[PDB]
RNA sequence: GGGAGAUGAGUCUCCAGGUCUCUCGGAA
RNA sequence: GAGAGAC
């Protein structure tokens, strides 16, 4: 993905998009009892903190494009892949404009705590001056879809975020690129079968795990990825999407049934104008980050990429061999063979990919670790690592929250064991505040979570 | 380093995507 | 009406 020109809004006249530059983020009661180096996220350029120039190491990412058309390990891979998806019989019947914003039993209502996104928050007008869950009224919504169109800006803005403090150094905050309501409605009219076909599958059809459960899904992996699990990870993923894998979405979708006019809405993805404080710019290539669908996205081209590049390196490799889960940019998969996992980078790097650093032991997804149960050693505890409930447990964006988030760090945090979570209990319960909290009892949780097979 | 408010240099406050999972509080 | 985490 690669900027194209940059040009001032005085010439592309369009409305300026600025958000906040300071955090909401600071530190909690738990702030000093608990280690941790994360900090929240440089929003603004005068950072005292920063050692880099602000704004070029947050574009640094748009690393450009290597490749615009599909080469024949691109279409078979993208073949494979599509011909796998068939049998979910997805419907590519457009959704209904009430269905897609309003919600239905697989894909959720369009969010409307969140800005309505251009030009909408620059009007000051917000999602539920138009949306009303209460009539399920779509009229307005075909009104200002008349009047403001479709194929509107993103509007990206800087995530207001706990990082490492390295990242914060190194200015590299996250860009998001804020969805008009407009092109939401319209990509999940198109898409929304397929949104609820894929959250209705997690799975190693779908090649996706969105709509997983990591509490029971994790004892799954085992079973859908037998074989020799490789894993990886890519850095900047979303961006280094060069449009030859744009190309391969298109010939998924096609295959599966869609008709060009559905198809031809996934060049307005890889082809994206950004607003950022007052000025405009072309991306060519990339994933917008808060465009419609975009895990779904994500996961489907990372289905056709592990494919490309494992025919493309090796000789003799089955694709119906293959298995794989993927989560945007995150993936495990298992293959009867064992994969040499730099051959492959070096092959995803002709393709301006960057993949960096295999058994149940060590593997992660989803930011969890692979834990058996002890007492039953084929059920497994999804483990997000302590130091990272560590890092969380230290900042709050309002102390009134204390309750509800320490109790969400308990349900991910006692996968790790109840010796584990006893120190972490007893850490909590040293200052007063925490002392007074309803805190959930291990037992209570393993015997819970045993009931849910 | 934009805009609005409160306040009288400054101080606080408001803006900030797509989805999934889990969970707290209201409802019939 | 909210929160927390994950991509
Ligand atoms: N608020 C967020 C955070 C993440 N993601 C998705 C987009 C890509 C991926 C980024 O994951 P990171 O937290 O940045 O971990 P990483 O892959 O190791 O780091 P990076 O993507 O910055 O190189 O998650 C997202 O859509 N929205
Ligand atoms: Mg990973
Ligand atoms: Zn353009």
């Amino acid at each position: 993905g690669e900027i194209q020109w940059v040009k001032p809004n005085k010439e592309t006249g369009r409305l300026n998009i600025n958000g906040p530059t300071r955090t909401k983020l600071e530190p909690s009661v738990f702030h000093d009892i608990f280690e941790g180096n994360k900090e929240p996220a440089v929003l603004h350029s005068k950072d005292p903190r920063l050692e880099v120039d602000f704004e070029q190491a947050l574009f640094s990412k748009y690393v450009g494009n290597t490749l615009h058309e599909p080469d024949e390990y691109i279409k078979e891979a993208a073949l494979h892949y599509a011909n796998q998806l068939k049998q979910l019989e997805i419907n590519t019947s457009q959704m209904s404009m009430e269905e897609a914003c309003y919600g239905t039993e697989n894909l959720e209502a369009i969010d409307l705590h969140t800005s309505a996104g251009y030009p909408y928050s620059a009007l000051g007008i917000k999602k539920r001056d138009i949306l009303d869950p209460t009539t399920r009224d779509v009229s307005k919504m075909k009104f200002y879809m008349d009047k403001y169109g479709l194929d509107l800006p993103y509007s990206t803005y800087v995530k207001d975020e706990l990082r490492s403090i390295d990242k914060i150094k190194k200015g590299k905050s996250r860009l998001i690129e804020a969805s008009s309501l407009n092109d939401s409605v319209y990509l999940r009219m198109a898409f929304g079968h397929l949104y609820e076909a894929f959250h209705a599958n997690p799975g190693t059809i779908t090649g996706s795990a969105v709509g997983c459960n990591p509490d029971t899904f994790w004892s799954k992996l085992p079973i859908l990825l037998p074989g020799s699990l490789f894993a990886f990870d890519y850095s900047g993923y979303d961006a280094s999407l060069s449009p030859v894998w744009f190309r391969a979405l298109e010939l998924v979708l096609r295959e599966i049934g869609y008709s060009e006019e559905a198809v031809s809405l996934i060049e307005g993805i890889n082809h994206t104008h950004h607003v950022y404080r007052n000025k405009t710019y072309c991306v060519l290539g990339g994933m917008p980050s808060g465009c419609s669908g975009t895990s779904i996205f994500n996961s489907m081209i990372n289905n056709i990429i592990i494919r490309a590049l494992l025919i493309k390196t090796f000789k003799g490799i089955d694709l119906d061999e293959l298995n794989m889960v993927a989560y945007g940019d995150d993936v495990l998969a298992s293959y009867p063979f064992p994969i040499d996992c730099l051959e492959l980078a070096k092959t995803g790097k002709e393709y301006g990919l960057t993949m960096t650093p295999v058994n149940w032991g060590n593997a992660t997804f989803l930011k969890r670790g692979f834990l058996p149960d002890e007492q039953f050693p084929f059920l497994i505890h999804p483990t997000m690592p302590m130091r990272e409930i560590h890092e969380s447990i230290r900042w709050t964006k309002d102390a009134r929250n204390t309750q509800d988030h320490v109790r969400s760090l308990c349900l991910l945090a006692w996968h790790n064991g109840k010796q584990e979570y006893e120190k972490f209990v007893s850490t909590i319960r040293s200052v007063p505040v925490g002392r007074a909290l309803a805190i959930p009892n291990y037992e209570n949780l393993r015997r819970n979570w045993l009931e849910l097979f």
